[PDB]
């Protein structure tokens, strides 16, 4: 008498693409192009049965098809080396993919901003910020930032007749703070 | 052996060529090698074709930066085989500059143009609006002699891709 035995074949390495270039607030989105059945997703927290549990539901890092989405909300939400692995959910088989590198960006801070003291009508004024490194630099008339002035470091805006205010956008490797602002005053 | 017209201004067509005379080509790009993109193996299908060379338009989901490798099939055997690695750069294109003026300015005087300091970034400016006629490569030149309302258009090049120009006006008290 002799015994045979079917062995089952693994899936195949995943392909794995992000959208890795991401502004801290916004939704990471991790996918493989495969086609496999459970899906589950190992980050920067480890790969510990502390939080890869529930196969389904709303855990972020279990799901059924081959994609996931992560919001800035979720204590998953890290830079780092992510990587996927396919689960055949009829033989039990699993396999690995490839490594992402994912980079999740802070938001710069408003920056403090400064005016020389008042000025005389039809004057002018200079208005500066803080100096900061990788950052693109823009001066704004409007409060919603749709009249630009300047991408001046510290640019001076001519013919102030009456009191007026600036709004300053610092981006930096990309991602805009939320405006500060400075105010001349008109003797 | 694959070679690629490889330093690509994004908007343009992306070459992926073997010298080699194999029937069935298959391409793999970014997007991985997975069976849910390469499907059908004609048609157009722009990563399996017949013949040795493929062409991914700018509108097409694989038109990616990244590493590529080609796969030949010999459609009568099915015996398959590899390809050299071929790293393809797309180049974005900058956005059109912001640029600015020197308040209004008496006839035949001259005005300061500026603008944005780009890295990698080659400056010119421009007199006409089709830009033909060139008048400064400065970051921010001073154009003499204005003598009406007169306006520049400016165009930013980095690492050889040129934006939509932008522009500015002189105005004339």
């Amino acid at each position: 008498t002799s015994v045979q035995v079917t062995v089952n074949a693994n899936p195949p390495i995943a392909t794995i693409t992000s959208n890795s270039p991401i502004c801290f607030g916004d939704t990471l989105t991790l996918s493989s192009s495969t086609n496999c059945g459970q899906s589950q997703w190992i980050g920067p927290n480890g790969n510990s049965t502390g939080t890869l549990g529930t196969p389904g539901g709303n855990n972020v890092l279990w799901t059924i098809g081959s994609t996931t989405n992560i919001p800035s909300t979720d204590s998953n939400y890290l830079s780092g080396d992510w990587y996927m692995i396919c689960i055949d959910t009829i033989t039990g088989c699993r396999s690995e993919s490839n490594t992402i590198t994912i980079d999740i960006n802070p938001i710069p801070s408003t920056p403090a901003a400064f005016n020389n003291g008042p000025i005389c009508i039809g004057g002018t004024a200079q208005l500066s910020t803080t100096t900061v490194s990788g950052a693109t630099y823009a001066w704004y008339a409007d409060a919603t930032l749709t009249t630009l002035v300047a991408t001046n470091q510290n640019p001076t805006i001519s013919n102030i007749t009456t009191d007026s205010t600036f709004y300053i956008v610092v981006t930096v490797n990309g991602c805009s703070s939320l405006a500060g602002s400075t105010t001349v005053s008109t003797y």
